[PDB]
């Protein structure tokens, strides 16, 4: 299996997913986000390519992680570029999926359910995570707020 695009130059992969950097570079990605429990927070650029690691701890919090910001920052320069960008999740697919969503809330306006449904229609193995649920309806009525 290889990463799905939810929207040109958006693209998600799964912890099972050929993340193979020649694969990537050919659909024309040169930004790739690792989304990952606990690894330590980490980026690098090499020469074309755009390199970042950051936390998205699965606990209970409502808390988003600090790190959504950083996560859309990031997406958003890429898209901004007009080039590949792939959200990957190395364990497995809640978090990236969550990433995307909350993505897709902030800069296509996009409602949580529009969201959400349009990443089930490109992944339909994922499954709702409660946790992150709570936490995107949270991010959700922020943006709300206007």
């Amino acid at each position: 299996s290889f990463p799905v695009q939810i929207l040109p130059n958006l693209y998600l992969g799964s912890a099972r997913d050929s993340a193979n950097l020649e694969s990537l570079a050919k659909l024309g990605i040169r930004y790739i986000l690792n989304v990952t429990p606990n690894l330590p927070n980490f980026f690098e650029k090499n020469g074309d390519f755009h390199y970042k690691q950051i936390p998205i701890s699965d606990h209970w919090s409502q808390n988003l992680s600090r790190f959504f910001p950083e996560a859309i920052e990031f997406i958003d320069e890429a898209l901004s570029q007009n080039c590949g960008v792939l959200v990957h999740c190395l364990a497995g697919v809640s978090r990236s999926v969550t990433v995307t969503v909350a993505y897709l809330m902030q800069k296509l306006h996009l409602s949580l359910n529009d969201a959400y449904d349009l990443v089930k229609r490109k992944k339909s193995n994922i499954s709702p995570n409660f946790n992150f649920m709570g936490q995107l309806l949270d991010f959700e009525r922020s943006l709300r707020l206007e």
